[PDB]
């Protein structure tokens, strides 16, 4: 088809909010479908940094891996048509009302999910969150 | 403003229990349900005038197979700039927030048919509902 | 245990809205709709009919007017014990987790009608389903 | 940083039952109620104030009566970028996932009102939380 | 008709977690109306007192008015038919789905909405917090 | 005090897409996650081993083909009385207002399993999590 798979990670403020539910349902609605999942109670840092290799000379770097290491994530691989960029949409950002950012966070660190946003980054990051490829 | 518009809810939504999730973003838009039909397999015919605007295109026949592969509700509704609004309420699959946007994947099977036009919208009616 | 059963979606929920509130519980419950009319006003004596168990009690004349108040849905529905299944999803305006029990809170307008037995539902899906 | 902002509840939420979900809305997105009233029926010259920019405009009597036909709710919100978000959030009947573009279909009944700028937030603010 | 008023807290657990469009809504769903409302971002610990001065020779008395003072609380005056025990039954408890508290809730204190539980509490509660009466 | 329990979620939730909707009401009623695996087939023996105070019921084999028939998440959870909480949460198809009185309508595909003791508990969670 166009069937892609993604990589989801649902950030610790989403667990400190509860909206961990919220989040997956709207992943889930739009037939998405899980193809693998782990549960963190606290990521590794050097998953982090791999993740966030490409910020790591950013201002904000180190405190979005200290975020990131601050409460549970999930990382969840899904798959569906045109999965990658229709995952992202449904991302959206904070100030786009109708998507999980755009409805639910206000934070520009504490964004409560992370999308692959490319072909690219989604076999890269893919490749960090689940080894057992 | 006053209009009306012919909404198709497609098998897709039948077989993902999507049905009450549609129905219930156009009520709470506020339009008003005039008339309403429920076919658990539409006539052929019915399907083939319907979009009768694609009998060239490629994916016509696919088409009609997949809006008779189970059952469509026709309905009828009414609102300032219902026509429109509706419209926009289904959205497409690429922008969230709408019907599509929220709960459609594919190209083919999208949930929803909304009439685009005022041509549009009195030819359908009259198409699903010729008793006018 | 398949069953087919009658429900009416009463006035009272298209006047607040709830129509697809209502059919959505009813959907998740994974009962299916078989057939389905929408009535701007029903017929007096289809009413009657219906009520008709009721002829004689007191708030028969009242009752008759607030279903006739407005619009209606008829609704077949089919699936697994679904007449005693949907009827518990009817529930009553005390106990919340239902249909009345979580948007009702008048003895006469409360939203839903579903047929309470088997003898019930064969009768009244006659009456709004004669075509069977 | 943290901005307060003015949000209305307008008397079209309280009649169409839509008061938990605009409220809902904003809180979701994390901003937090800092003041709150609920007026019955506000005073009509709080309503003319607050619409004082419009005094001149050919809709304003209009606007001020609606305004006056039923309960409003005030409320200062607070969160970080608070008039901005909160406004982008109140969008309008033509955008699907905001407050006006999923829930309103007029030009006058649209649920809401979100101060629109730093200015007109802590004026705003000051005709419906005087104290301060 | 049978047309009554009652009186609803919404309490401090309810802000902290981001419940109280949630709790009004249900209320609202069942077609009652607000008739009076006040929000009080921390509530005099007098009126606590008094609300709960059935209660005042309880164990659990002062760590109960501390958690009332603890942060935000909503009072609200609702009106319809049976308005006292239909919003009581809305409440519910902790061990009952299908209500707010059988939901939402999970502890014996912390359990997000106070509601009259007859005409005499209810005339006597919209005293305490609506003194305008 | 606090205690953990053990969630499945079956496959008929993945093949309904009601997977967020039941870990949500789980979620709203303040339990927390403390392990967590999703399974795109889960073994068999885990399977047999989760049901083996079943494996002389007439049910057994048909239940274990089921449970194996598509994924399903296995859930620690952890909070106030969450055994008996959760359990409540799960209900039955009977009982409107929970998981599967709301959701559910088949003795066998119930869409949740939940632990229904301290004994069960500490069993199924070395079942699933034997990693502790
Ligand atoms: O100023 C910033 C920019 C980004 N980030 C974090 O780093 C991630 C990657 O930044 P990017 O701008 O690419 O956001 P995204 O791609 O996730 O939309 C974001 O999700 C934020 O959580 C941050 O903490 N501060
Ligand atoms: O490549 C396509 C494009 C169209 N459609 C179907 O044909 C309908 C009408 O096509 P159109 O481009 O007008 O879509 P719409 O106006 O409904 O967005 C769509 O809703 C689809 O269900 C399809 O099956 N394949
Ligand atoms: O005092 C009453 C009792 C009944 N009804 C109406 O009559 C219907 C049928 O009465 P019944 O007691 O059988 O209610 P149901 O079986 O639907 O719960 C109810 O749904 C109400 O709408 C009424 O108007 N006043
Ligand atoms: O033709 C109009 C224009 C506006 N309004 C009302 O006046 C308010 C202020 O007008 P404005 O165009 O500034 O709307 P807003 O800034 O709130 O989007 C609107 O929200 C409407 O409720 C109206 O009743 N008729
Ligand atoms: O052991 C207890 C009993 C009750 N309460 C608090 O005191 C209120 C009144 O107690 P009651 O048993 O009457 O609960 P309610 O009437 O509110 O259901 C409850 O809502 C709880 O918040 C408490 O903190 N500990
Ligand atoms: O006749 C039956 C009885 C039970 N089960 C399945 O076996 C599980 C365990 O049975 P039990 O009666 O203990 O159900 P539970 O404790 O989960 O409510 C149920 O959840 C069903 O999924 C079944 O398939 N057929
Ligand atoms: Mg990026
Ligand atoms: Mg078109
Ligand atoms: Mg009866
Ligand atoms: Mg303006
Ligand atoms: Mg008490
Ligand atoms: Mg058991």
């Amino acid at each position: 088809a166009g069937l892609q798979r993604t990589l989801v990670l649902i950030k610790p403020d989403a667990f400190e909010r509860s909206l961990v539910a919220e989040i997956m349902g709207r992943i889930e609605k739009k037939n998405f479908k899980i193809v693998s999942m782990k549960f963190w109670s606290k990521a590794p840092r050097n998953l982090i940094e791999q993740h966030y290799k490409e910020h790591s000379e950013q201002s904000y770097f180190n405190d979005l891996c200290d975020f990131m290491v601050s409460g549970p994530i999930i990382s969840i691989v899904y798959e569906g048509t045109d999965a990658i960029s229709k995952i992202r949409r449904l991302q959206g950002n904070i100030l786009t009302p109708g998507t999980i950012r755009g409805d639910l966070a206000n934070d520009i660190g504490e964004n409560l999910i992370h999308a692959s946003d490319s072909e690219d980054s989604a076999v890269d990051e893919i490749s960090i969150w689940f080894p057992e490829t």
